[PDB]
């Protein structure tokens, strides 16, 4: 039986800059007292399906956690993109998760798309290619986060028993 459900998940800057950081603003219920902390996570995802492009963003470990309602802003670092391929990577869509784990075994995963455009570009009037060799400013590129459509993921785990 879940101790700690995630009651709403709202995005305090959305769309923003690629660059900003992300500001989750989070409510859950714990129905119990518990020994450990939560351990929050937000996970950029380059590509759904294909490979690993990805890229943990930040963490946040948030204890002792008081019985009832809670509510809090979780601002996870931006994207490093030293750590993609090359820069129109971060273009079209990609995903951001959001995560919570209990002594280390996450108990739920908030998935959103996010769609992510350069001022100037049209990308879809563009093919593969042209993508691949446009010059992409960094600062010109928005995000934005597909927040009314998440995708919410639970797996048992087991607390304190």
């Amino acid at each position: 039986m879940s101790i700690v459900n995630i009651l709403s998940v709202n995005v305090l800057n959305n769309p923003a800059k690629f660059s900003d950081p992300y500001k989750f603003e989070i409510t859950f219920e714990c129905l119990e007292p518990l020994k450990s902390d939560l351990e929050w996570k937000l996970t950029y995802v380059g590509s759904a399906t294909s490979q690993s492009y990805d890229q943990i963003l930040d963490t946040l470990l948030v204890g002792p956690i008081p019985i009832g309602i809670n509510k809090f802003v979780f601002e996870a670092d931006p994207p490093n993109i030293d750590l993609l391929p090359q820069l129109s990577d971060v273009l079209g869509v990609t995903v951001i998760l959001l995560s919570c784990a209990y002594e280390d075994n996450e108990f739920v995963r908030v998935g959103y798309y996010v769609n992510n455009e350069m001022e100037g570009l049209n990308l879809q009037e563009m093919d593969d290619a042209e993508i691949k060799k446009v010059k992409v400013d960094i600062s010109k590129v928005w995000r934005s986060i597909l927040a009314e459509k998440p995708r919410v993921t639970r797996f048992n785990i087991q607390w304190d028993n």
